[PDB]
C-alpha cells in the first residue's frame, strides 16, 4: 500500500505552517518595492591589506549583494609576458563570508565557486554578452566583466568582475532572506581579495586561484584594487497587526554556498564523496585539479551519483555528463569543472537515504585533489518571531 | 469552426473525467518518482561489416526516451583531393531510428537528420551546442559534445561525435507517449541503421542530403570505426496506491510519434499542396526542399503557406518572413532548404483527410525535385484506424 | 445508383424539402420587389513596378450579386529592333489572382485570371464581351473595343489593353444561390486583386507563356507604363420587409458559389492520369489546361479525355476533336490551344466519398515539367465547407 | 486489430446466417449444374482498317468467364534489318479487355499483359505453357497453344498465337464474381481492343511496354492479319427448388474485378507509397517498374514493402528476396521489372483510404519513370460508394 518517507511525513505535519509561509511571501512581494543601493566603496593597494570588512545597511528584507571589483594589474618584467588562466578575473575575490545579524554565517565559498553558481542560476555565463549576426552594434559595449587576454612586458591591464552574493534563492523565492530591520544588530560581509602572491602563477605552478600565468609572473603586481558593494533589499514592507508580515519559514531557512577539497585519488577506482544529512543539495560542482593541470574530460572515466552504495542514478562518461550541462547553461564550464544540477529534486538524505558523488579517474598526477562546491538549504526551526520594543 | 474542422471546444470529444484522473495521476507520478539515466548497450563496429543494429533497452519503470551517442572515425585515402562537410553533417551518422514497444508497436520511424531538427526545435537552440560569448573566463567549446572536422585532407583522419535524443514521452513534465515497462509482454527494440561507406561520402555534383562529407576525394573516403552508446532515461520508484501503481492511464495509451515522408511532382509558379491526414494531432512540420540535389536559402520559393478548406491560406509568407517566425522559436536559422512550421499551441486534428494542407509555391524546379516532410504528432492506440501521413 | 454514387433522388433525401420550398418562395419575393443597382466602388491607377497587389473595399449594401472588374494597361516595348506578340491567353493574364471575402471573413472565390475569364465565356455561351462579325451594311461591329489588345507591339511602340472580368457571387441573375447579404456594419468584406507585373507578363522566346501577356525576342525590354482598374459592384437594393425582419432566401445565402484552381503534375505517356474530384463539393464545370512543358497543342498530344466513376467506369471517353465538338454546342467556338472544358451543370458531381468521380487525360507525348491546370466551379453549402478537403488529388 | 484495421473477426460484420445460406446454395449449384464451354464469335480482320471489337454473347446460365484465342501474322517489310520479341511479347496482342454485365455494369477493365500475369498467378506456372522434361516419350510443345517467333528477319512472316482467360468467377470451386445471365434484361458485352501497326512495333530506344516486337526494322513491320475466337464458359442445368432457382445470392451479387492503374513521381532513395483504397478486398498486386522505357532485374530498386498505418512495413524485402517469395507461387520469375504481391490468404480490406500502402524505394530513376499497378479484388454491389484505386 502507500508508505511515506520520513521527508514526506514531515511535509504533512508542517503543511499548515507552509501554507501560512506561502501566503505571507505573496503579501511581501506584492506590497514591497525592490531597491538596490551602494553601501560601501573602497580603493586599496593589496600589498598592504587584502582582507576587508563591509558593514551592510540595516534596512528591509535583504536579498543579496552585488560586488564590483576593479583591478589595475601591471607587468614589470623586461622581456616576458603573462596570459589569463581559465578562471581568470573570477579569482579577484578569494573568499566571501557573510554573517547574519545573529552572527551565523550564510555563504562561505571562494571566488570561482560563487561565479559558477551565478552562471548556473542564470542559464548562461554570468553577465556575458553573446555574439550574434546583427548589424546593429550590440555586444561587448560596456565591458561589464572584462580582462585582457595577455599583459605584455611593460604594459598595464584593467580588470572588472561582478559577483552576486546571494541571500535569498531568487527574486520570487525568499528562502534564505535576512530580516534587517533591527538597528542594534549589525551584519557583516567579509571579503578576501587577491595579492601579489596568490594571483600570478609561474610556468608550472597551479593556476587554480591565480589570475595570470606566464614566464614574466615574478614581476607582475597590482597597482590598485577598488571594490563597490551594492545591497539589494525589499523596502516598504507590509505591516498588519501582530507586526510585520513575514514568511517565517523562508527567513529561518538558510541558503548556503560552501566548497571543500578532497584528496587521495587512485586511478580506475571510484572516489566517493558523501552528501551529509539535514542539507537539501541543489547543485554540486566538482573541479578536478589534477596536480596543476586541467583537462577536458580525458582524465575521468565517468562521474556518477549513487544511492546507498548501490544502484547508481546518473552514471555518465565525461561527454554525456557535459551534454546534460549544455541543456542547462547553453555552453560548458572551463576545463576540469563538472556541474551537477539537482534543483527540481534536491538531494535530501531524509528522502533518499545515503547519496554520494562518484568520480572514477583515469590518470591521477601528484598533488591531485577534487575540489567540491555545494549549494543547499537547511532549516533548524524557531519558536520566537518577536523582538519588539513595547515602550514605543 | 471558422477555420478548423473542430475547434478546441469541439475537439473535446473525449471523456473529460478520464482526462481529469490522468492529469492528477501524472502529477503524483512526477513527484514520488526519481529520474534515472543509465547506459543499456554499447558496441564498436565497422560499417563495412555491419551497419544495422537492434538494441535491447532495459525493462524498468516508465521509459521517457533514449540518448544515443554516436562516435566515428573517417579516413580519407585520396592522393591529392580533400573533402568538406555537408550542410547536415554529423546528423547523418544515423540513417534510421525505429523504436518498438513491448507489444511490438512502433513509435518513432524517422531519419537521423529529422530527429536532430526536432531536438533543435524543442530546445529553443541548436541541440547540445555551445553559444559563443564575450567572457574572459574560458567558457566555450571545451568538451566537444557535438563536433566534426570541417575538412578532412588527403591522407588524414577525422574524429566526429553526434548525439541524438530519441523521444518517447513528450517532455520532462508531459508524460504523453511514455512506455510502462515494469512487467512487459516481451523485449523492446531500438532499430538503428547507421551510415555506410556508400551513403556517407558524396561525389562532386551528387545529392548531399544523406551524406556526411562531399568533395573530389570522396571515392577514397572510408570509415574506420563507429561506436554507439545508448542511454535510457526513465522514472524509477513509482508510487503505489491501494490498487497497485498510480498511473496516468491515457498518457501511457497515447503515442508521441515522429514520422518521415516524401512528395515529388513540383512545377514552377503554382501551389504544391501537401495534404495532412486525419486523426493525427500534428505538432510540427519540417519541409526540406531538395531541388534536385541543390539546396537554396529561399531563393527558389515564391512563398510557403498552410491552408484549410473553409479558411484560405493562414500563414502565407515569403521565405524570409517564414524564416523570421523560426528565429523567434530556435533563435537561429535552420540550414539551407529546411523550413520549420510550429503547431504546438494549436495542433492540427481534422476528421477529414485533406482539410489542412501545407503549401510550397516554387519558382525554379530542377529535375528530381521533391519535398522531404517530417512530422511529429500525437495519436491514441486507435492509430490502427488511421491512414498514411500525407 | 448506377452511374452516380447518389442519384438526384438519393441526394434529395439528404435535404430538408420544406426548407427548400420556403427558400424558392423567398427568392421570388426578393427578385420581384428589389431594384438591381450597379455602382462603382473603387478606382485607382498605379505602376506595377511600385505596387501590384491591391485590396478593394466594396459597399456594404443590399444583396451583392458580383463584381465587374475593368483593367486597362499601357505596355511599352523599349527594345531596339525586336517586337513581341500576344500569347494565347493574352489580356486575360492582366489579373493574376482574385480573392473575395464576405462580411464574415469567409473566402468565396480564389482562382486565377485566365480561369475567371473562361468561366465567363462558358456561362455566356460566347467569348466574353466580344462582338461577332456579320455582313450587315449598318455599321455594327467592334466600335467601342470593350476587350481589346494589339497583336504585336513593335520596337519603340506602345499598346493599350482593355480587359473585363465578372467576379461571380450569385450563380445567375435568376438564381440567387451564392449571393452575399451585406447590410451589416463591418469592414471584413474585401476583394483582393493581384495584378500582372513586369516579371510575370513578358516571356522570352522558348519560355512558358502561360501567365504571360506578350512573348517575343524583345520581351526583356518590355515594360508597363500604367495599369488602371475600376471595380463595379452589382447588387439588389430595397429588400422586401415583412414581419420578422427582411424576407430572405436562407438557403441561397448560406451557400457559396466558388471558383478554385489547382495544378497536378506527374503525367506519363499512353496511360491514364486520373485527377480525382473531391468529397462534399457540388461541381458544376471543369476547365483543364494541358501545359505540356511550356507547349500548348490543339489536341495533338492527347489520346482521349474522359470522366471516370468507380462503378460505371467511363461516361464521356472521347477523342480530343470530339471533346471539342461537345463544347461548340456550348460556347459556339472552342477554347484556346490546351484548354478543355467539361460541363456538369445538368447533373452536378456531388459524391459523398472522395475519389469516386475522376477526370482522365491520356497523353500521347509528355515533355519535361508537364502538368494539368484544373479549374473548378462548385456549390459548397456553408456548414459543410468546414468539413471539406482539398479540391483535387492525383 | 494490432496489424490490420479490421481483422477476420472484426471483418465479420456481415450477416453470417446469409453467409451460411450462400455457402450451402453454392455447393448445390456446383454439384447439380453442368459446365458448358461453347463458341461465341470468331472473326478475322486487318488492324489497318478496324481494331476495336464488341462481342455480344448469349445470356445463358451462370457465366464463369471467357476464353479468347488471338492469332496473328506479322510481316517484316524491311530491306536488311530484323526485329526481336519484347519481354511481354504476344501478351500485348490484346490491348484492352472490358466486360459488361447484362445490367450494363463493368467488371474487368485491364490491359492484356495484366490479364496474362493474373492467369499465370492463379495457375502456379506460366499460363498454358509446356514444362520442359527429360522424357523420351514425345511430349513438349506439340500443339503451340501460346507461340511467337523470337525474331522476324527482313522479308519474313511470323505467326503468333495467344490465349486469354477473362475471369468472372474467382475459381472453379468459388462462384464469387460469377454473373447470373438468366435475367430479363439486355445481353452482356465483351469489348476487346487489339494491337495496331502503331502500338505493336517499337523502334530501338523507344518504350517496349505495349509493343510486341522491337528492333531496327520496326518502321516497316505490319500486321498482315489478326484473327480472334471467343468462347464462353457457363453452367447449365441449374437446380430448381421449391421457390425457384437455388442460387448463391451474395456470391452472384459480388464482383470479382481486375483493374489497371499507373502512378508517377519517383525520386531516388526515398519511399514511394502507393495507397490501397478502402472498401475493396484486394487479392493481388502487380507492380511494373517502367524506369523510363527501361526494365531491369531489380538493379534499380533498394527494397519493396507493404506498409500499414498501425504496423510498420510488413514485408520489407530486397528485390531478390521479394522474387524468392514469388518463386514459391508461380514456380519461376515474372519478366524484368514485374513484381508480384500475393494477398489471397488475407485480403486487404481497410475502411480508410490509406491504411495499407505499397512501397517501392528506388535507387536510380530516369525521366518518365512510373509504376504500372494492376489489381484484382472482390467488391459487393456497393462499389458505387467506392473511390479510385491509387
Amino acid at each position: 500500500v502507500q508508505q511515506l518517507t520520513p521527508a514526506q511525513q514531515a511535509a504533512l505535519r508542517n503543511q499548515q505552517a507552509m501554507a501560512a509561509n506561502l501566503q505571507a511571501r505573496q503579501i511581501v512581494l506584492q506590497q514591497s518595492y525592490p531597491v538596490i543601493q551602494q553601501v560601501e566603496t573602497q580603493t586599496f593597494d593589496p600589498a598592504n591589506r587584502s582582507v576587508f570588512d563591509v558593514t551592510p545597511a540595516n534596512v528591509g528584507i535583504v536579498k543579496g549583494f552585488l560586488v564590483k571589483v576593479t583591478a589595475a594589474i601591471k607587468n614589470n618584467h623586461a622581456t616576458e609576458a603573462v596570459a589569463l588562466t581559465d578562471f581568470g578575473p573570477a579569482n579577484l575575490v578569494q573568499r566571501v563570508i557573510y554573517y547574519d545579524p545573529d552572527n551565523q554565517r550564510h555563504t562561505e565559498t571562494s571566488g570561482w565557486h560563487l561565479h559558477f553558481v551565478n552562471t548556473a542560476k542564470q542559464g548562461a555565463p554570468f553577465l556575458s554578452s553573446m555574439v550574434t549576426d546583427s548589424p546593429i552594434k550590440y555586444g561587448d559595449v560596456m565591458n561589464v566583466i572584462d580582462a585582457p587576454a595577455t599583459i605584455a612586458a611593460g604594459a598595464t591591464g584593467e580588470l572588472t568582475m561582478y559577483y552576486w552574493v546571494p541571500l535569498a534563492y531568487s527574486e520570487t523565492d525568499l528562502t534564505g532572506a535576512v530580516l534587517a530591520n533591527v538597528p542594534q544588530s549589525k551584519q557583516r560581509l567579509k571579503l578576501e581579495f587577491a595579492n601579489n602572491n596568490t594571483a600570478f602563477a609561474a610556468v608550472g605552478a597551479n593556476p587554480l586561484e591565480a589570475i595570470y600565468q606566464g614566464a614574466g609572473a615574478a614581476d607582475c603586481e597590482f597597482e590598485e584594487i577598488s571594490y563597490t558593494v551594492y545591497q539589494s533589499y525589499l523596502d516598504q514592507l507590509p505591516v498588519g497587526q501582530n507586526g510585520y508580515i513575514l514568511p517565517l519559514i523562508d527567513l529561518s531557512t538558510l541558503y548556503n554556498l560552501e566548497n571543500s577539497a578532497q584528496a587521495g585519488l587512485t586511478p580506475n577506482v571510484d572516489f566517493v564523496v558523501q552528501y551529509a544529512n539535514l542539507y537539501r543539495y541543489l547543485s554540486t560542482i566538482a573541479v578536478f585539479d589534477n596536480g596543476g593541470s586541467f583537462n577536458a574530460g580525458t582524465d575521468i572515466n565517468y562521474l556518477s551519483q549513487r544511492t546507498a552504495n548501490f544502484s547508481d542514478t546518473r552514471k555518465l562518461d565525461p561527454k554525456t555528463w557535459a551534454a546534460q550541462t549544455r541543456r542547462r547553461i547553453a555552453t560548458d564550464f572551463p576545463k576540469g569543472v563538472y556541474y551537477c544540477d539537482n534543483r527540481d529534486k534536491p538531494i535530501y538524505t531524509l528522502q533518499y537515504g545515503n547519496v554520494g558523488f562518484v568520480v572514477n579517474p583515469k590518470t591521477v598526477n601528484q598533488n591531485a585533489r577534487l575540489l567540491m562546491g555545494y549549494e543547499y538549504f537547511t532549516s533548524r526551526t524557531e519558536l520566537v518571531n518577536a523582538g519588539t520594543i513595547s515602550t514605543t
